[PDB]
């Protein structure tokens, strides 16, 4: 349950699939999935997907050496109070593809190389069902 | 069959969801990866789940013959129930997942990049198909 915290020892690929299913809690204001580069405290987070609930929108964003990068946005809050959500975080060479429902929701290129992602969380106000990693 | 084009091709990263339901009476339904709609394409995998057999069959086909058949262990499918299946692109292989784990993995025989046509039939019956 939250923090959910998944180990990956021998990194990611082109290929890999996150599916993270749960419920946002009635007065849920915001939850995030974090792929990091390491466990220790504030690693390099390869990609930073921030769901806002309170605000309306969702944030996407890497942090390199201590520092955050730019925000991106995508295109509306496909989550909803009170609601269950399944979300897919799909690796490719190119950048992340969030999909979310039966629609593919925004494309993250990376910022940070792939095979330096080591640890996946999530965190916030979330109700986990499961994480699984394919 | 249901069929999904793929003008583009596919490569490392592309996931298939198929959702569904196994009628009651289903014998056996597959679901292809074939490299063009001319009949007899050669087919870069073929997901082939038999109800009648109680096995689940993975092959391919080039030049009009098949190779060696591979099979998962068991059957995670039953006649009156639903189903989930993801079909997962790698640089190695397809990564089949039925339900909430990884049933099989099928490493590549043929070019991922041949690969411009999803066809699904057979005694199954779908409910949703998506390519991400």
């Amino acid at each position: 349950n939250v923090p959910h915290k998944s180990s990956l020892p021998e990194g990611i690929r082109p290929g890999t699939v996150l599916r993270i299913r749960g419920l946002v809690p009635p007065n849920a204001s915001r939850f995030h999935v974090n792929l990091l580069c390491g466990e220790e405290q504030g690693s390099d987070a390869a990609l930073h997907f921030n769901p806002r609930l309170d605000t309306s929108e969702v944030v996407f964003n890497s942090k390199e050496q201590g520092s955050w990068g730019r925000e991106e946005r995508g295109p509306g809050v496909p989550f909803q109070r009170g609601q269950p959500f399944e979300v897919l975080i799909i690796a490719s060479a190119d950048g992340f593809k969030a999909v979310v429902g039966d629609a593919q929701y925004h494309h993250f290129r990376h910022r940070l190389p792939l095979a330096r992602v080591r640890l996946v969380e999530v965190g916030g106000d979330v109700q986990l069902d499961s994480v699984r990693i394919f």
